């Protein structure tokens, strides 16, 4: 069997849930500090920067993931492109699910008919993560999260949507649901999850080390190290 | 004494040296495999896209090396915010020496006011670097790389500037350079290096490799690991 990775992110906007960008700013700064004191599987940090350009002149859609260059899976054109480098793909946690199982096939695609190789090759799942016990309560706290970052990108009507492509409501549903999309992306995906539109930075904590323990004690149970 | 950290940069910019996109991207995929196949010490990778915003909404100019996240050196207002937090700087390639200079004692400057300890930290240099026996020529390539990006951030004058702070020129003087750069910058800089305006694949190889037995071995000497 293989070994899960997984890694944080952070939205680089500065207008999310009603939060002043200090707020913003000293919650991001806990979550990392969580990641360096609390925790340990945190093993990568990116940012989610693609409203700007979606808003043309890069060699790429690079992502830099430590020293593992992936490709952003902005489009089935942009995915072509990475398949013919053999190289890994980050998928969008603002694209629907169905969305990336069809960027995930174009890109397998491609690579046969290039004859490149890519077997070895793990792509990574960006998902935002929000664990409620009220189910409701978390997909409304990142709705309302979100809210400033849609209308923005002009993707409002994308909300429910995006709710539904990512992790919100209690902790076994969530798990399930993240084990359900990788499942989708044929067990390819490693993540980063991003876990500030939790509010209450407690819980947000609770939620990290709670995960935290969970993968420490599944690789243990499983010998994956 | 301190054991200074190397990596690498590509500058995201689809024209550089007259070459097509295509041939800059095969350099940068064989710069890439020299990181992962003949050498050790580049440790990190990360994009110049500083051309883009330039050209707001966003959090903070955050550049993620790994998980340690860097504040993008972009302005002295930029580097106040991040004294604040306490966040190592990434220096920008086409700044001037004189002026990384500045922006570093702006930020020290900063972080005694607010009591926010800054022993430890440290910051992250970004240089080109092209070798060449003939050091006219190796600036003249660099030079050239450089053309098309100089003319869309509109910056064409700045160019001997940045020639002077950047490191062309033969393999010695390039070295030299870079310790007098760091020296300047109270030896409190890491590095990270573009080789991509050295057309000569080989001659890249080589430097690349030379470099990090050069660096495996003044570790050995002195103890650093």
């Amino acid at each position: 069997m293989t070994k899960w990775n997984y890694g944080v992110f952070f939205l680089n906007f500065y207008h999310v849930g009603q939060q002043e960008p200090s707020l913003t700013m000293s919650n991001a700064l806990e979550t990392l500090r969580i990641i360096d004191e609390d925790t340990s599987i945190y093993d990568v940090v990116a940012f989610s920067e693609h409203h700007i350009d979606k808003s043309e002149t890069k060699l790429a859609p690079f992502v830099s993931l430590g020293k593992q260059i992936h490709i952003l899976a902005t489009s089935p054109e942009t995915v072509v492109k990475a398949a013919k480098y053999g190289m890994p793909l980050l998928f969008k946690w603002d694209d629907s699910q169905q969305k990336r199982i069809e960027l995930l096939n174009h890109y397998q695609a491609a690579a046969a008919k290039f004859n490149v190789d890519i077997a070895g090759v793990r792509h990574r799942l960006m998902l935002f993560v929000n664990v409620n016990d009220n189910p409701t309560q978390a997909k409304a706290e990142l709705s309302i999260y979100l809210e400033d970052y849609l209308s923005y990108t002009q993707a409002e009507t994308s909300i429910d949507e995006i709710i539904n492509s990512n992790a919100a409501g209690n902790f076994d549903t969530c798990l399930h649901h993240v084990a359900e999309m990788a499942q989708g992306l044929n067990n390819k995906v490693d993540f980063l999850f991003c876990f500030e539109s939790m509010k209450d930075q407690e819980n947000k904590k609770s939620l990290m080390i709670n995960f935290d323990k969970r993968v420490i004690n599944y690789r243990k149970e499983h010998n994956l190290n």
